[PDB]
């Protein structure tokens, strides 16, 4: 079967591996290697114990065989033997000897076409950048929207961002049915790994500020990314993100001008229908009075909160939740599974 | 020289009293009484020691006469003697004896014209409900917008909500310059006194949930209230509020459809000129990369973050911060000071 | 079976019901009624969605049959039909007709022997007060330490507190092995339901204070409680609790003077042996560097953290974790199960 | 007079410069230079805007005179002109040219005697290491305890840690009056800048875990530092630190065995008397029902909470609060002032 490697064993990388074991349906590929600059004992500890998603429900054993380090991981009636590497320079990875079909690049540091190619140079056949593109990519994929357009020549694929995987379906479903003149996105997002505990020097002066204390407005990569998947939306959408002191789960607030008559009732019926048919793999809709923690560990790319839909004149707002870690992780698995042979 | 009383000595009431002392402008009226169901010792302790605004910078003496109880408060070279009451039923209050010109109704429990009138029965001349009207009021006021529309005959007045006091200026300023077809508000708000520590039974199933752990979408009274202050915008505005785990300070995100040509530059230029002329009392504008904490203890009704301004087609989004406790409290005092002859 | 009822469907009562459903081994008694002052739609909503313990992994359907309200709950191959009451006065509850064998008193309001006897008046055969004794009880019980002391004639039983169910085993084990001259406890505890979101009037001026913003030292009922369970330890142990901004899980820091030679090694070995033999049902020991969230949803009364153990001379500190909600709730069900068996 | 420089403009460096402006006492020395790896704009931003201590009540102007960058700072009727540097390696700094009497080494990185001497190599006469010693120092000083013991020839001084400056007075006073056989310390501490936002690789597997979600036991440097100030206490004292989700302020809980008769009353009288005489510069005592936020921006090294004092037999516990940032910063300024003699 396909052989996947993970580069960067962080929030995303770890959750990717966890989600593999937890999936109700076994995936027709294996994760055979991981790479991080941190040492193996640190990685196994963080893999096993998570403040957000709880204890890994399984067993992990470190072995040294030849001069190589492996994890033997057993859970949910599955076992993976996974080689562990510690190489800060992607070009030096052994992807050639490990026969790596797909690298998931989850470090945040190799988003450029050139940087991503280092894995190719190392002998991997395909990279998925687990982030919005920086400059160029062969393809920008949202699973469940355009994963069928991947061609065998697409070697550098971006799986965009949590935010994009939620925004893109909403925009598409709604634009397809009612037509969107323009739209503006407000995201309300849990804290991220790159924020600060206390006020501290940082590249961004807002993300420098104490994350547990502040409401922090910041930029979002999701708009640039959406425009690469839907170029027709150029100059028709913008937005930003707001970090707030929760550990996980985010929401998108999308405000649009419709090109045809809208009611709350019709918007919701459209989204329900979308969720039951074409987008059932990735989208749910709820009518219950729920809050962020209710969607922690949810595998959906988005869960529309139909109770928040509002219309005034031609202007509407819709609202969807997502687990920004578990949704994304599951979509990386789904995406890999879609490559088939 | 008017005589103000405060009913409900909570986040708003205490802050009103503090703001009187801390104001660089000395007000003409005196605060001469306060009432709460809690005893004076609890009241003075919470007045002195505040988790949000810090230690009160002054001296509080409690005096027990045969009958009456008084605080003697000294700070910033000002002195008040303040009778303290403990009467749950506002009709039984001795406002007649005390010659109360204005009661500030800060309990959250007496917003109906009926309930507000309990203070008129107890002997007060005028009541300012410190919230959105529940049904009828002689006037709904946003200081710095329609405070002159108060008639010397008006007895039951509403100072609406913090949210309203920020929404209305924005909507007014933008409607007057560009025209607003429709607008939709997203408020991102610190937790409030009525929320829950842990998941607990509550009249509102969203506010029942742990306030420190969750992003919580909920209703805003601001929209109902804005209709009263500006009935020309009936059915043109809607919105909601999101609670997040910060202790204080909020932001409004207003997305509108303009009726004439707009750019980021033009919108900002207008908001700047407004803050420098007609609205300099209640409004500021910044371009510095700030976050919620930086507005704690700010007395402004709103501070526009101009770097957040966005335009797509006929649609735009503006963003303003406000201290939901300190701005409102200052606006109550400003309102009381407007009644002066 | 035996027939249990829960009085007060809060953090404890709701977790008791959940724990009934989640226990790997099925309990051989049924929960047949719950009572609370909140309406049934609020109860069912909070039972299904939990900020701390996640979604209930099952289905709940409300039915009206006669004039009676029922919950039909399905989870883990198990079914209960549970009558819902809403009676603020326990003497008025229909325990006679429901043939209640045990009431779990989980409101915090009926801890006195008199208050608790009201359930007996209503026709229940036995009450467990899910709190420290207020004045008198027939028995004060720590499951796993002295639950075999319950007499057939005992009708008002205290299951003490979470803190007590952790402290008592620790003291008993160390005292039996090395002897305790004296000991002092510091508990670090997540926020509880009776605290405040913002600074607010309260009967206790420390629990008045914003629970998300502060370290708040307060009293504990566990020292009084331990005295009832182990009278020899009168005048030998004291302590207190600190509330900190986490949502669940606590720790005991116990400092004791030993009456015989001690080392870190010998203390940890003892605690381990105890957890593997006599205390296996309620006690675990870990050697890994774990934090509070790693014990969320743990059913143990205590998990000793052997990395924390310190000795200087004759003085020693031990440290144990517990899920204050889930442990206690499991112990309630274990206690009920003990009467049957 | 005397010329100070700050190496590292973080929580400590920044608060030292703020504390300089805010001190009621005007200090007989000037801060004439700061160095950080971050650019001047970030530094000035973080000096002006603080999530913990609020906005600097003053003005800062950046000028470029020659090719040198300077901050013109004005606050509290006082002025400084501070050169800004951006050198990653201390030996390169221009201390000789600038005529630096004392460098405050606040990076956390140059705590070895060797790394510290790099500043003396750079032309500084004296370094204070603003942290516990790594290997050797000429003197480990707790201001208000042993600062008289600095020799004019001492060149590499440690001002220990925040925790050390609260613990040492407590230990000394109690040991002096009553004799301490042994003692154990539990510190309850706000989060610190080296902690994690989310679960992230870290040298310390505990400090790896999400800082806003968890109670986190970890090591304290204070025991090693205290044994350098009081070698007699070797083998007689140990302890640790628990990090909890607050932004600032900590407490020490000291459990000790007394060598002579003790009561609560006598321990409290002692600590009170100490605070009023020989420790009046650094120590206070309160019996008010206060919480962490009430000691934010307190300049004391420790504030004893006398209500927390417990005695059982020969064992006692005391409790003291401190602002871990603002206390230490003031003690740094106080130590520099002591060198004028
Ligand atoms: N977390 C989310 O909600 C979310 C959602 C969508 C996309 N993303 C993206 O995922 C990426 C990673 O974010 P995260 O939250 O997992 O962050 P993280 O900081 O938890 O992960 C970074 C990891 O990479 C490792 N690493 C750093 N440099 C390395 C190198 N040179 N070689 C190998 N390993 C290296 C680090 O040790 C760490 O384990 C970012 O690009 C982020 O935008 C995150
Ligand atoms: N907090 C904000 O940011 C904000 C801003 C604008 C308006 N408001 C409004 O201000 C009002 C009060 O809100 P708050 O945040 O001060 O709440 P709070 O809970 O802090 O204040 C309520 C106070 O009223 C007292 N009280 C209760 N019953 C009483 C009675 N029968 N008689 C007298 N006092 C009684 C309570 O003891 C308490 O001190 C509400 O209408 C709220 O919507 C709040
Ligand atoms: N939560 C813990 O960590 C913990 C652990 C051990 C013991 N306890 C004890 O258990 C008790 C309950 O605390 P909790 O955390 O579940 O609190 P909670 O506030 O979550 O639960 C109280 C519940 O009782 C209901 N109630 C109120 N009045 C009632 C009445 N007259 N009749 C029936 N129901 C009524 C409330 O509506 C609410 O559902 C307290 O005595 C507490 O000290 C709590
Ligand atoms: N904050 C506290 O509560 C406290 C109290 C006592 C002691 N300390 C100790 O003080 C030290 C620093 O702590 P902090 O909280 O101020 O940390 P911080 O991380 O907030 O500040 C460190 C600063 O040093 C700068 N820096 C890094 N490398 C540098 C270099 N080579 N040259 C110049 N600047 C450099 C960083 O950019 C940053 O501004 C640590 O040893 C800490 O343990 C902290």
């Amino acid at each position: 079967m396909q052989r996947i490697a993970i580069n960067g064993f962080g929030r995303i990388g770890r959750n990717v591996l966890r989600a593999w074991f937890e999936s109700p349906k076994q995936f027709h590929f294996e994760i055979v290697a991981i790479n991080d600059i941190a040492d193996v004992h640190t990685l196994v500890h963080l893999f096993k114990y998570d403040s957000t998603h709880g204890r890994f429900n399984g067993k992990v054993d470190i072995t040294i065989e030849n001069e190589k380090i492996y994890l033997n991981i057993q859970s949910n009636q599955r076992l993976l033997k996974v080689e562990v590497l510690q190489q800060k320079q992607p070009e030096l990875l052994p992807w050639a000897s490990l026969k790596i079909d797909v690298v998931l690049e989850c470090t945040g540091l190799f988003r450029s076409h050139a940087d991503a190619t280092r894995h190719l140079e190392a002998g991997a056949k395909r990279v998925i950048i687990g982030a919005a593109p920086f400059d160029h990519v062969d393809a920008a994929i949202v699973y469940g929207v355009n994963h069928a357009d991947v061609k065998a020549t697409d070697q550098i694929i971006s799986s965009v961002s949590c935010t994009t995987q939620a925004l893109v379906p909403l925009v598409k479903i709604i634009d397809d049915a009612f037509g969107i003149e323009t739209a503006l996105m407000t995201e309300i997002h849990a804290v991220t790994a790159d924020q600060s505990v206390l006020d501290h020097a940082h590249r961004d002066l807002r993300r420098a500020r104490a994350s547990g204390q502040n409401i922090i407005p910041t930029t979002s990569s999701a708009l640039g990314a959406l425009k690469r998947v839907m170029p027709k939306m150029e100059d028709r959408i913008d937005g930003y993100s707001i970090r707030v002191p929760t550990i996980n789960v985010a929401a998108i607030d999308l405000t649009f001008i419709a090109q045809s008559p809208i009611t709350v009732h019709h918007i919701n019926e459209l989204l329900i229908k979308a969720s039951q048919t074409d987008y059932a793999e990735i989208m749910a809709v709820t009518d219950e009075p729920l809050v962020s923690s209710d969607f922690n560990h949810s595998p959906y790319s988005l869960i529309v909160d139909l109770t928040q839909t509002m219309v005034v004149g031609h202007q509407a707002k819709v609202f969807a939740w997502y687990d920004n870690e578990w949704g994304y992780a599951n979509r990386l698995l789904d995406l890999c599974d879609s490559f088939k042979s």
